[PDB]
């Protein structure tokens, strides 16, 4: 019934998207001795549910419920994660099931990977931007004194369970925040997503339509044979180099995803602006995003505050930033130490 997505890693792993996964939630984890089902606190009820179906089974089965959001992946948050898998007496042949957004399968997803040095998890993402990345890959993370996005582990899930019912109830404004990374998925490698966009970018956005369930089955495929496929991986950063500034500049109050779309919108005018990326691909980054209901324009006066965070991310070595930029639709590429004349242009014809 389900469409499965297999992550060809060693061991590979499914992603499963369908509609109503608790049956294959149960048969996955019928046999497990303790499961704890971590999640953020608007989902206590599917938790509950899904304690109890497998408590059906004979699990020793306990919910989790940690902050909603960015609070939830703090330092103080896994430690706490960590004393109750402890109280509750996880061990190595147990597992984990997160609940949640992008946040809470990052914060779940790290606590499986250290707790006895790893035990299994499972994801249930139940927003598009979790379903579509987060969740899949096996990037994990935390927040501490140190920054955002820096501490961390890649541990692999058992499985995912991208559930289509949940999606029913998220807001417009998280499917729209989710889309800029399908969109993104479609300029590196998969342009047919952007072609099935584009047919009606409205019917993209709803959850009842055909196209979201093609696109996230997409995009899934995209990262899934990006991560099986060591610096390919890189081109998932894709809008991220801006993207992840912006986001910094504002201190986290803007979704991820309105920051990676101005972020594309600023990778594509940098390819074009170096003679690299055809003037109709370029433009294409912001109809297709702009139609979504996606920002493509920032502030006009921060490059210099923007340029400074950029700076200090992770990937500048000795001063020098590096961004990912198209050669054509689908050929990802690389630019390294860019003029900064040049990066004053190309925000110039993002911004004004
Ligand atoms: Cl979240
Ligand atoms: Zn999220
Ligand atoms: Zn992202």
């Amino acid at each position: 019934a389900p469409v499965t997505v297999q992550v060809a890693v060693d061991p590979p792993y499914p992603v499963v998207i369908g509609t109503g996964l608790l049956d294959e939630l149960e048969d996955l984890l019928a046999d497990r001795h303790k499961v704890a089902v971590v999640h953020q606190p608007g989902l206590a009820e599917t938790a509950e549910e899904i304690r109890k179906r497998l408590a059906g089974k004979g699990v020793d089965a306990h919910r989790i419920e940690i902050p909603d959001a960015e609070a939830g992946k703090d330092l103080p948050v896994v430690g706490f994660i960590w004393e109750v898998l402890g109280r509750i007496g996880i061990g190595r042949k147990d597992a984990l099931v997160s609940l949640g957004g992008g946040a809470a399968t990052d914060v779940a997803g790290f606590a499986a990977a250290t707790w006895l040095r790893g035990v299994s998890i499972v994801h249930l993402p139940t927003t598009l931007l979790g379903m579509v990345d987060a969740a899949v890959g096996g990037k994990t993370g935390i927040n501490t004194d140190a920054g955002k996005n820096l501490v961390g582990a890649f541990h692999q899930p058992l499985a995912v369970l991208v559930d289509l019912a949940t999606l029913q109830t998220l807001p417009r404004d998280e499917m729209i925040c989710g889309m800029a990374e399908v969109v993104k998925a479609g300029f590196i490698a998969d342009p047919v997503i952007l072609d099935l966009i584009e047919a009606d970018p409205q019917a993209a956005l709803d959850p009842a339509g055909d196209v979201l369930p093609e696109l996230i089955r997409r995009a899934i495929t995209v990262k899934a044979e990006v991560v099986a496929a060591s610096e390919l991986r890189e081109i998932l950063n894709y809008g991220h180099t801006l993207g992840h500034a912006i986001e910094r500049r504002e201190r986290y109050r803007w979704r991820h995803g309105a920051a990676v779309s101005v972020g594309l919108v600023f990778a594509a005018e940098l390819a074009r602006l170096a003679g690299r990326l055809d003037d109709a691909t370029a433009q294409r980054h912001r109809t297709i995003l702009s139609s979504l209901g996606l920002p493509v324009s920032y502030d006009p006066d921060a490059l210099p505050q923007l340029l400074e965070i950029m700076a200090g991310d992770k990937k500048t070595r000795a001063g020098v930033l590096r961004f990912v930029v198209l050669d054509g639709l689908a050929k990802p590429g690389r630019m390294v130490g860019p003029d900064p004349g040049l990066l004053v242009t190309a925000y110039a014809g993002v911004c004004a």
